[PDB]
């Protein structure tokens, strides 16, 4: 939905941990 979750998404995205 947002590209903001990119910079750290590239590192790793684990919203649900």
């Amino acid at each position: 939905e947002m590209r903001l979750s990119k910079f750290f998404r590239n590192f790793i995205l684990q919203r649900k941990k």
